[PDB]
């Protein structure tokens, strides 16, 4: 049930000047679309979705975790921290930091939450605990964005991203209240309107998390999509390119998402 219908991903990545990796899963039939799906690509900010899921998993054992107020100093601000900079003088709760990390890609929030989990190895351990043997986080923001060709640090594969996303949003990796909270944070994302969402009709529900490294044409998005009248689709679209100054393209991500939906026979 993989690639029942071929799609012109090769032409798309050649026009882009780099590599595109796609894995999309129809959770009804199990049919998939797969292109470079087991290659490693840099996570960039896309790790922040899994970070929030790891926090929610911990909150199942620590009932007061999400409500805990976190104060931080100016030294915790990282470039691109649009929410946490507004609460520097007040602090934010763990839940608010998690929402900011997911929905605004807030870097200071992400580093604060990484610290809560025991750093990059702690997030990696959470991903291992749900059966993901591919994901690795190695560094903190902003160093994790270097996107060096051939460097496996801070990477995963489109396939493993999709498989883990499915487990966390639709499967049993989180308890039901936490699962719906994770879905709700993804649905509220503000940074993805020109990526997978641009390929998804307005009358379908969708949640996503983006990533943009700023170098090596490296950017990505993953999403759960609920087309009306059929089972949800989970998909991941990752890109990279050979030269440090190569620019990423949101349009290429949207176009790859459209091809994935077409390959699955999902009318959009």
């Amino acid at each position: 049930l993989t690639n029942l219908v071929a799609e012109p991903f090769a032409k798309l990545e050649q026009d882009f000047g780099g590599s595109i990796g796609v894995y999309a899963m129809d959770t009804g039939s199990g049919a998939t679309v797969s292109y470079r799906a087991e290659e490693r690509f840099p996570l960039c900010s896309s790790f922040k979705g899994f970070l929030a899921a790891a926090v929610l998993a911990r909150s199942q054992q620590q009932a007061g975790l999400l409500d805990t107020p976190i104060r931080y100093g100016k030294n915790a601000l990282v470039p691109w921290s649009p929410i946490s900079e507004k609460y520097l003088t007040t602090g934010m709760t763990v839940a608010e930091l998690s929402a900011a990390a997911v929905q605004y890609s807030d870097n200071a929030a992400a580093n604060l939450l990484l610290k809560e989990l025991g750093g990059p190895a702690g997030l990696t351990a959470f991903m291992r605990s749900i059966g993901d043997t591919t994901f690795r986080l190695d560094r903190w923001e902003l160093e994790l964005n270097s996107a060096i060709p051939g460097d496996a640090r801070d990477t995963s594969s489109p396939r493993a991203v999709t498989e883990s996303l499915q487990k966390l949003t639709l499967g049993s990796a989180l308890a039901a209240p936490q699962r719906q909270q994770f879905v709700d944070w993804l649905k509220g994302n503000t940074t993805g309107n020109h990526r997978i969402r641009a390929a998804v009709p307005a009358d379908w529900a969708v949640g996503d998390k983006t990533g943009t490294c700023g170098v090596y044409g490296t950017a990505n998005d993953y999403a759960v999509v609920w087309p009306t009248g059929r089972a949800p689709i989970v998909l991941a679209v990752y890109t990279r390119a050979p030269n440090k100054d190569d620019k990423y393209s949101e349009a290429v991500i949207a176009a790859a998402a459209r091809l994935a939906l077409e390959g699955l026979g999902v009318n959009g």
